[PDB]
């Protein structure tokens, strides 16, 4: 495996901050107009992150169709994602509007509602069965039908009702509630458990539409999921762990969202988990069930 020779050499050279800095400037510059516009600045959760025009997710809703998302589309590996950001109170409703939408089947939540003494995320779903949610300004109605805590993610089964049209769809909430507020994992082996979960529920699959990637700005630690998905999606339809090129395909997805992968650490993070997970995708099956065991998911 050639990127874990990389992956070697940049270890021991202690050079991951000056990789990641030649990331940033290659990185594309497109417009983004339309989140800038005065109309939409209480939509935005943080004035340095926006949607580029070209690649935002619009609203069907003649008034103002703009939420803070990105539709990233990665051809060759047949996988798209939306990534977005932590829903605020205000736009909770337009949150659910763009699932229902877009056809998603799963939410993935990277996030903790309070991280760090601070509220970077909405609280956008039910606690409790008997309180489903209304949100009255885009008609929808949201019930937690099931809860399944583990030690590392929770997940959750929800019924989305358009309320307009009395239809009803099941949506997966997949939350991975143990990322440390400072830093990375020091392992991978659980996010890769994670990552498997939510494969096997078919919420990646292309009879749906894209699932819903979030974290507080919708680009540091959900970067470094759709990073790690599409990279080994890759390796496996090539079945070529070296003709999958790491930095080649984040700059790629950054024409789509910018700033995808925050940190250095990150992105050495983002390495591992590849490294790790091409164990199983060139078909040792049995390290699937070792990363559910050093996970301690129990």
């Amino acid at each position: 495996m050639e990127m874990e020779k990389e992956f070697e050499q940049i270890d021991k050279s202690g050079s991951w901050a000056a990789i990641y800095q030649d990331i940033r400037h290659e990185a594309s510059d497109f417009p983004s107009r339309v989140a800038k516009l005065p109309k939409n600045k209480n939509r935005n959760r943080y004035r340095d992150v926006s949607p580029f025009d070209h690649s935002r997710i619009k609203l069907h809703q003649e008034d103002n169709d703009y939420i803070n998302a990105s539709l990233i589309k990665m051809e060759e590996a047949q996988r798209s994602y939306i990534l977005t950001q932590g829903p605020l109170p205000n736009t909770v409703g337009h949150f659910w509007e763009m699932v229902w939408e877009q056809k998603s089947r799963g939410v993935v939540m990277l996030n903790r509602v309070m991280e760090k003494g601070s509220l970077k995320c909405a609280q956008y779903w039910p606690q409790k069965e008997e309180k489903e949610m209304i949100f009255e300004d885009t008609n929808l109605k949201l019930t937690l039908i099931s809860e399944d805590i583990k030690s590392y993610y929770t997940v959750r089964q929800l019924e989305l009702e358009n309320l307009t049209t009395q239809e009803t769809r099941e949506i997966l909430h997949f939350h991975y509630t143990t990322w440390p507020d400072f830093g990375v994992p020091e392992s991978p082996a659980s996010f890769l458990n994670f990552l498997f979960k939510v494969r096997e529920s078919g919420s990646l699959s292309p009879e749906h539409g894209p699932v819903v990637v979030h974290c507080s700005a919708g680009i540091g630690r959900s970067g470094t999921f759709c990073l790690a998905d599409t990279c080994l999606l890759l390796m496996d339809k090539r079945k070529d762990p070296s003709s999958v090129d790491i930095k080649k395909v984040l700059l790629e997805m950054r024409k789509f969202r910018m700033g995808l992968i925050q940190t250095a650490d990150q992105l050495r993070f983002s390495y591992l988990a590849v490294i790790e997970g091409a164990k199983f995708i060139m078909g040792d099956s049995s390290v699937q069930d070792q990363w559910k065991e050093l996970s301690h998911e129990d």
